[PDB]
């Protein structure tokens, strides 16, 4: 077995919804990257492929490599899991927390789940999604952003 | 086995001692939401409910339910734990993070694994607490509240 | 199998070089402890003391105790791992996520890989070393400290 952290802030801007952990959650601000900024998806892509010692999100897809610029946080997870899986990997379990004072991600959670065990190819025992916020500290607590945690078990 | 990760956040607030681990430390300020205001035991908590994919202790035990009202959090690491182990799951080991400036620790940790040994029903060998500042950076570092870090590695 | 989680983080202060997973990589700024502030080394040793229960890069190495003065966080990080083989532990894998705003640390992460896995007596590819910046958000956004985040897995 092997671990894997993944860690992802992403700063608000803008308008239109968020996305996280693919799903889309309606808000007055939007999420300022050029990623959609799914905190949730970036840090568990991250975690997987830690796991794997494959790097991070960054070193898989650079600025200089324009297969995957403008590509969704999913298609990015998928990717990185298929060069997960050619090294050999199973997937154990993953658990992501989001860490967010709003808005709230619960009602969210249960489609996430549904997302990210179809890009993963697993069931939904092995994906859990909380949420957590900083108690108004901090600038997740400020509103400037949403961050998040993610470990990820690997099998070879 | 299976890994599950715990985050937890409370801002100081009011008089007495805090409860870390189960312990009571005194400080000048006290923590603040919900029930005794243990974040390592809620992120502990976290940490075991998310490698059994139960989602998180809000989940569990809900604002509107009266049921849970006033309980300490050993109580609802208890409750958790017996949630977690008639899902057919026992601990492999725990690993806790106290993230604080202050009060100190140090002293208190060896009675905070301890209660989580008797609390989780497991040896001392298998409970690690662990305390680190921010070096004064940041909401725990300005002396605003204490994070918390968990990861656990659960057995089937 | 044994799971442990560290963290660190550290204010920046004085001139450059920091040094992050043994490796001296130049800034406009420096890393403020009475250790060369590797906080990637630290958060490593703490997850892997916290896998071990062994408690943490504290309880191991007193700021009191004058033995390990001067040390760099490369030699107490040897030592830490010579305490938990002793033990009976041996290296799973590792996973280190630096959180930082500045410096790129990509450059300078193979190089970390081979420091650990020179130190941890294991292979490279049982050794992974990622960075995040946090979007220009909190302490490390704006260039106060770097945080690490690390997960260590042990085998007996
Ligand atoms: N101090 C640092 C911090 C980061 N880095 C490297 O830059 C990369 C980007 O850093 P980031 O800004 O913290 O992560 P990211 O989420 O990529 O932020 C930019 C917006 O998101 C993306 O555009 C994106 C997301 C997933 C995959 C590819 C992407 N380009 C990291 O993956 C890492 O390899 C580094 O070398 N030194
Ligand atoms: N952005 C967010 C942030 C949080 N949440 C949900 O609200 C819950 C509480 O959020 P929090 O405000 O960050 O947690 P905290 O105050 O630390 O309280 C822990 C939750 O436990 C209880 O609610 C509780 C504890 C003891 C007795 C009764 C309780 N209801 C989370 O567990 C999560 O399910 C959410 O859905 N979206
Ligand atoms: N709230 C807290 C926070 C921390 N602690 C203890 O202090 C120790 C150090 O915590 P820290 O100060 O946050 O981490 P560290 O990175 O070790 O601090 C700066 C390191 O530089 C030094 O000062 C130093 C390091 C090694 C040897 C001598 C040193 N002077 C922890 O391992 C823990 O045992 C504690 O008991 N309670
Ligand atoms: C999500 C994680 C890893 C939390 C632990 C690190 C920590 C205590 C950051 C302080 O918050 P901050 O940087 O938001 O404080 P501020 O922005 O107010 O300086
Ligand atoms: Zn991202
Ligand atoms: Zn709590
Ligand atoms: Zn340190």
């Amino acid at each position: 077995m092997r671990i894997g952290h993944g860690f992802d802030v992403h700063a608000f801007g803008g308008e239109g919804p968020i996305i996280i952990g693919g799903v889309r959650i309606p808000y007055e601000k939007g999420l300022l990257a050029h990623s959609d900024g799914d905190v949730a998806l970036h840090a568990l892509t991250d975690a997987l492929l830690g796991a794997a010692a494959l790097g991070d999100i960054g070193k898989l897809f650079p600025d200089t490599d324009p297969a995957f610029k403008g590509a969704d946080s999913r298609e990015l997870l998928r990717e990185a899991w298929r060069r997960i899986q050619a090294k050999g990997y199973t997937l154990g379990n993953v658990d992501v927390t989001i860490i967010a004072q709003a808005p709230k991600m619960l009602p969210h959670i249960p489609q996430m789940r549904v997302f990210i065990a179809e890009d993963l190819g697993c069931h939904m025992d092995d994906v859990n999604v909380k949420a957590t916020t900083t108690e108004k500290l901090g600038f997740t607590g400020r509103g400037e952003g949403i961050a998040c945690e993610a470990v990820a078990l690997l099998i070879k």
